[PDB]
C-alpha cells in the first residue's frame, strides 16, 4: 500500500524538518535535540535525514536518565568531512 502511514509519518517528519531548519537557521545553536521516538518514528527522521540532510548535520541517539534515548543533532560541515570512507 504505502499510502496511509507514509502520509501519517510525512506529517510527522515534516514538522521535525521545521525544528530543524529553525535550528539550522539559528547561528549559536551548534546542537538540536529532538525527541525520543519510540523506534519505528525514529527510523522515520534518521531516514529522511539520510537524505533530507546527509551533509551538514549529525545525527546521533543519546540516552540519558529522564531524557533517555532521544534523537539529536549536531552542525557538521563539509570540508571539516575528510569524505568517503570506502575510498
Amino acid at each position: 500500500g504505502s499510502s496511509g502511514s507514509s502520509g501519517d509519518q510525512k506529517k510527522f517528519i515534516d514538522q521535525v524538518i521545521e525544528k530543524i531548519e529553525d535550528f539550522l537557521q539559528s547561528e549559536e545553536k551548534r546542537s538540536l535535540e529532538l525527541d525520543p521516538c519510540t523506534g519505528f518514528q525514529r527510523k522515520l527522521i534518521y531516514q529522511t535525514l539520510s537524505w533530507k540532510y546527509p551533509k551538514g548535520i549529525h545525527v546521533e541517539t543519546l540516552e540519558t536518565d529522564k531524557k533517555e534515548r532521544h534523537i539529536v543533532i549536531s552542525k557538521v560541515d563539509e570540508e571539516e568531512r575528510s569524505g568517503p570512507s570506502s575510498g
